[PDB]
């Protein structure tokens, strides 16, 4: 038992991280097969950041302008292209540690692990959620661009995020691995703001089920509510509305605890209207919304990865 | 910027995890050079768990009673011995992925990363602290025994924890890699209880410095206190006393923020006596004590690992 913010083991990804230098700018790249992927803003200088024309900037570059290092080994760049906001550097050597992988775009509310890197070298791993406003609340310092987010499905790494920038409010923004930005952001050093965030309701419910599994039951009650009655209260507190699809997803947790979803919604309704009154749930004094139903099952039932 | 519960990258450890079977009992082992380390209670059956005599139990075993699997490859056990509460299985093949490593015993209040494993296969990584009562608040299911805790110093893995059991209160207990139990626990299925836990004061202060670095300043004030005045209040709230050694350790964070340690102690004194009044610090409504001063520096200043 117990419940922790658990990340995926990062070994399969650590062997793919490289350092990419263009001019006086260095950041991280992702080396799969014979391609290195990195944020295209590595080709910007100080004069270009405010309003870059990436097509012009890229045509003025040659392969030898790009220095790629995998530890000590230097990778020779034999070609380069741009795919949306990502630069694809073709190199002469295919990464022998290339895992089975795919590129997936995730949805708001889903979670993934982040491998924070500096100078191509892995620094730490942590779990986060894609927020409803398409930002993530990450932890990144200067030099972290090109760090990736991933999930592990069986033996397959699903890459879903590459880090590009920090917004003024301290939250982070990036792209999928096809270079399409999550959210209405662009890779230029202008003043961009995220929209208002909301709380991920289906995740809060999954976490309340994790609490019950771990012996925290004080917030339960005998009432029940309807989907429309709950959603009417949730709207008032900046909570995402709950759909029938969310109810079915919570099914396995309802069965393991014998507590129906709509029963749990009534408990959440009370917690929203009255607060926790100095009591905690799973060691938190706030409602946690960065665990999906699958995260809870994986940690409260058990799923390993070969 | 940002602040997350960050674990160390686990790749170097994932290549050392193996499955160890003795009879109908399977758990995880740590394979370094030509030795596999695992909890000695793998040699217990149902009749032995209540009052095991491990010397008798071990003499009745031969090398062929121990099945060790590294993925698919079977490792031939050519010898076995017992070191305190750990079994050392000598195998015919040295692990070629053996990293530079050492065995260290950590102190209460220090943090480490846990690689949770099932059937020799890594499942997740998370950060935790050794509590003042020598337990950890982990997340472990049936089959997790032999999972290890570690820190990474430069390129060296310092192994500090091997998981042995869950106590009745839901917290976890284990040994260092020499097989010496952290705390007054023994590997028998009797009713053992942890002593009362206290809050790790130097860690709370480090976290308040992380908050200031990340722009949370509402709890600051202009007062100052003495070490003895603070400790008098901290004792009342089940907080570890603060020593001059703790003050020096916090030095780098005091310098980066310009806020003296004793100034921060006065803020903490107020937070203990008045509460947070519905306000949060770094997204928490409770005082967090599982980040050391070094954790904060590493995340709020930057340290990678080759
Ligand atoms: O490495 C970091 C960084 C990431 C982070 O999350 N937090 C932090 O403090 N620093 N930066 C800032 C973004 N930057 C950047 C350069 C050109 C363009 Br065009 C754009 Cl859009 C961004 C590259 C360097
Ligand atoms: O795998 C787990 C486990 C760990 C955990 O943390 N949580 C959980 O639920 N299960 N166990 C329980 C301990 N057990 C065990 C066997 C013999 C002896 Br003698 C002792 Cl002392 C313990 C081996 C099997």
């Amino acid at each position: 038992s117990g419940f922790r913010k658990m990340a995926f083991p990062s070994g399969k990804v650590e062997g793919c991280m490289v350092q990419v230098t263009c001019g006086t700018t260095t950041l991280n790249g992702l080396w799969l097969d014979d391609v290195v992927y990195c944020p295209r803003h590595v080709i910007c200088t100080s004069e270009d950041m405010l309003n870059p024309n990436y097509e012009d900037l890229l045509i003025r570059k040659s392969n030898h302008n790009f220095l790629v290092q995998a530890g000590n080994v230097q990778l020779r760049v034999i070609g380069h292209s741009m795919q949306n906001c990502v630069l694809k550097l073709k190199v002469d050597t295919a990464n022998p540690k290339t895992p089975k992988y795919k590129f997936v775009r995730i949805q708001p509310g889903q979670t993934f692990s982040v491998l924070a890197c500096y100078n191509g070298s892995p620094s730490g791993v942590y779990q986060c959620a894609m927020r409803p406003n398409f930002t993530i609340k990450g932890s990144f310092l200067n030099g972290s661009c090109g760090s990736v987010g991933f999930n592990i499905d069986y033996d397959c790494v699903s890459f879903c995020y590459m880090h590009h920038m920090e917004l003024p409010t301290g939250v982070h923004a990036g792209t999928d691995l096809e270079g399409n930005f999550y959210g209405p952001f662009v890779d230029r050093q202008t003043a961009q703001a995220a929209g208002t965030d909301t709380t991920i309701t289906v995740n809060v419910l999954a976490w309340l089920y994790a609490a019950v599994i771990n012996g925290d039951r004080w917030f339960l009650n005998r009432f029940t509510t309807t989907l429309n009655d709950f959603n009417l209260v949730a709207m008032k507190y900046n909570y995402e509305p709950l759909t029938q699809d969310h109810v079915d997803i919570l099914g396995p947790l309802s069965a393991q605890t014998g507590i129906a979803v709509l029963d749990m919604c009534a408990s959440l309704k009370e917690l929203l209207q009255n607060g926790m009154n100095g009591r905690t749930i799973l060691g938190s004094a706030l409602l946690e919304d960065e665990f999906t139903p699958f995260d809870v099952v994986r940690q409260c039932s058990g799923v390993t990865f070969q």
